[PDB]
């Protein structure tokens, strides 16, 4: 049975105006800005942008990839699919 989200989990994350996007739950570095309550730091693959999202917008990657893991015209998306499949826990700084 599911746990809560934790850092390192792989998801598709949904933002208004964008397709469900390959992403991970990030750690928060010592000294870095903390998310708002009930929000997680989401790192978006391909774009390498960060946003804060709640669980309602987080879809576990294994369950969801058949639906959401197809190429997309959007900028950074296909690079994002490579990253989440091939090195989802790398440093992309």
């Amino acid at each position: 049975m599911p746990h809560a989200f934790k850092p390192g989990d792989l998801v598709f994350a949904k933002m208004k105006g964008y397709p469900h996007w390959p992403a991970r739950i990030d750690d928060i570095a010592d000294g870095a800005v903390k998310p708002p309550p009930n929000k997680y730091p989401i790192f978006f693959f391909g774009t390498h942008e960060t946003a804060f999202l709640g669980p309602k917008d987080l879809f576990p990657y294994d369950k969801s990839k058949d639906k959401y893991g197809k190429p997309n015209k959007r900028k950074g998306f296909n690079e994002g699919l490579w990253e989440i499949q091939n090195n989802p826990h790398a440093s992309y700084s």
